[PDB]
């Protein structure tokens, strides 16, 4: 099931020889062409590496650690170069320069799920179809070929592009980048499984509880926890909580679910699956990617492509 097609392995023999050429990457090959957004780490730009003339996304985490310390992450991150499929963001390389680590990526110009939500309001279930497939795959991807686990998967690690391309980034490859950062630096838990906010075992069944997590959000137009109660939901469809609070709520209260009467029975099935408390129920990759929703969704032709344009002005 991880076969590509002849549209696919193109694609993926193009940015290899775009990649090809590229030498070692510098700080000076590059020149800002625009920010496109920050996180509670470091930011990310649309830039021009000049020599090759390539656009491509720079990661700069402003992390302090001794050249001994960032010498280790840059050294797991080549694993990166390992790492081709369909489903996963493009890499260049990553270089230390100016007490920031920077990581080079393919530029993805439909943005994150994340925006593309802000733009849309909501997302449509044969969508968010497209969207779930390319997750499952591109974490059966990484399982298979790199025994990786995704471990934050949420709308904005979920980038997309005028091509109708689907990719996950910000992975876990670099376990010292894990630790030297998730550190003196929180990145939102609030997409994590109750298994792992109670400390308790975690495998790729938390990243499957964060892909359906994000599903719900994406398909109701708002992040899910706690639900909407009743009357909330026919301003909606027609038909606060600080951190703390959330995160105990996640881990005390039944999972969300997605409003009936509203979406397909395939559909709120496929996301009861995903967001079963205990991990040991709640279903496997294998068992997602036959799941009805899932075939269902295969053999639905869906414009991702043409959705897009059309959402954000592409
Ligand atoms: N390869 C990319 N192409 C386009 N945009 C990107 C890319 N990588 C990151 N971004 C943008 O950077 C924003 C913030 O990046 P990030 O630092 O990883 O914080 P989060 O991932 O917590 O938003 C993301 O929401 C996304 O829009
Ligand atoms: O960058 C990561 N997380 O988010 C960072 C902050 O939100 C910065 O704001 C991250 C964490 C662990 C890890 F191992 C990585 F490799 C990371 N970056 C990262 C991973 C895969 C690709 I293709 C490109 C990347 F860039
Ligand atoms: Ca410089
Ligand atoms: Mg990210
Ligand atoms: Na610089």
């Amino acid at each position: 099931e991880l076969e590509l097609d002849e549209q696919q392995r193109k694609r993926l023999e193009a940015f290899l020889t775009q990649k090809q050429k590229v030498g070692e990457l510098k700080d000076d090959d590059f020149e800002k062409i625009s920010e496109l957004g920050a996180g509670n780490g470091g930011v990310v730009f649309k830039v021009s590496h000049k020599p090759s003339g390539l656009v491509m996304a720079r990661k700069l985490i402003h992390l302090e650690i001794k050249p001994a310390i960032r010498n280790q992450i840059i050294r797991e991150l080549q694993v990166l170069h390992e790492c081709n499929s369909p489903y996963i963001v493009g890499f260049y390389g990553a270089f230390y320069s100016d007490g920031e680590i920077s990581i080079c990526m393919e530029h993805m110009d439909g943005g994150s799920l994340d925006q593309v939500l802000k733009k849309a309001g909501r997302i449509p279930e044969q969508i968010l179809g497209k969207v779930s497939i390319a997750v499952i795959k591109g974490l059966t991807y990484l399982r298979e070929k790199h025994k990786i686990m995704h471990r934050d998967v949420k709308p904005s690690n979920i980038l997309v592009n005028s091509r109708g391309e689907i990719k996950l980034c910000d992975f876990g490859v670099s376990g010292q980048l894990i630790d030297s950062m998730a550190n003196s630096f929180v990145g939102t838990r609030s997409y994590m499984s109750p298994e792992r906010l109670q400390g308790t075992h975690y495998s790729v069944q938390s990243d499957i509880w964060s892909m359906g997590l994000s599903l719900v959000e994406m398909a109701v137009g708002r992040y899910p926890i706690p639900p909407p109660d009743a009357k909330e939901l026919e301003l909606m469809f027609g038909c606060p909580m600080a951190i703390f609070e959330l995160l105990d709520y996640i881990v005390n209260e039944p999972p969300p679910k997605l409003p009936s009467g509203v979406f397909s029975l395939e559909f709120q099935d496929f996301v009861n699956k995903c967001l079963i408390k205990n991990p040991a129920e709640r279903a496997d990759l294998k068992q997602l990617m036959v799941h009805a929703f899932i075939k269902r969704s295969d053999a639905e032709e869906v414009d991702f492509a043409g959705w897009l344009c059309s959402t954000i002005g592409l």
